[PDB]
């Protein structure tokens, strides 16, 4: 047999994480010969300080390995796909998270139009006393809806406004 | 010596609660002869059976009494001055409570108006990518706030909507 590289996820390869809570992501792989070039990846940007990388056992037979990167304080924007690279002399290898950021409707309005943003998909209900757009500006989230006939929620929060003429 | 009725506190008379929470009025006083007609108000509006009275000891020669009014799931507008009234043959007596309910500020938009209404006071922000008012209808608040030239908060919570041409 040759060179090898066989990677196993410590936690739930999908997480969700409240807006600016932490999160570690952490591998263990084994890996012959000594794994090299580790590497946390997202959106394009390679994680330079933010993660560690150390042998799980300190015996020189050792071929099992850890690495962990540090997310703290993650915004609604930061959720996406967190990728982790290794390899050695014969294969090259990697794995991948699925990191959600819950996060509380924002609402913004411009003959007005409301829109909510945020994760999970927020729901728009109007009280008397349907499209979806992407946008990176205001409002900042996730999922955005855009709802015209205003309250917004989902599951993790709530957010509302009047208007009157 | 006469008739007479000896009103004390159980808890401060002045009293904070927060939005959807309860509270417990508690008054014990001492009467004689017997008190008669107590009386529990808050806007010219009689509890009928959110209150009781009871004589704080059974035995006979007892001259002390307690009255107790339950408040359940205080909005923000149920906040305001609560009074108990209590007389007999000679005396008439009274003591009043006040009760803040403390709410996050809620805004509304009508050239825009913003407009913020809670307790306590909304102070408005504007961040870029004053006089008071009295209005009973929408937003629902016990202190009001418009500010021109839309973020509000106050050191119960916050709330912000986006506003752009
Ligand atoms: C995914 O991870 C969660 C914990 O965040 C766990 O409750 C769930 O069972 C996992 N799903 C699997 C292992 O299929
Ligand atoms: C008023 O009541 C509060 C408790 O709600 C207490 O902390 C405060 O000391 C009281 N003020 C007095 C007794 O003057
Ligand atoms: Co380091
Ligand atoms: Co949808
Ligand atoms: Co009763
Ligand atoms: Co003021």
């Amino acid at each position: 047999d040759k060179g090898f590289i066989n990677i196993f996820p410590m936690i739930n390869t999908t997480v969700f994480v409240n807006d600016g809570e932490n999160v570690d992501l952490i591998v263990e792989y084994e890996a012959f010969p000594k794994p090299e070039h580790q590497q946390w990846i997202y959106m394009n940007r390679t994680f330079t300080d933010k993660w560690e990388d150390y042998p799980k056992s300190e015996n020189e037979s050792n071929i099992r390995y850890v690495s962990e990167l540090h997310l703290t304080r993650l915004k609604g924007t930061e959720g996406g796909t967190y990728t982790f690279l290794v390899s050695n002399s014969d294969v090259n290898a990697a794995i991948a998270f699925n990191v959600y950021v819950n996060t509380k409707p924002e609402i913004l309005i411009r003959m007005l139009q409301c829109v909510a943003a945020g994760f999970p998909e927020p729901t728009i209900d109007w009280y008397f006393c349907v499209q979806t757009l992407n946008s990176s500006g205001p409002p900042f989230g996730k999922l955005v809806v855009q709802s015209s006939i205003c309250k917004a929620y989902n599951d993790v929060g709530k957010t509302s406004a009047y208007f009157n003429f």
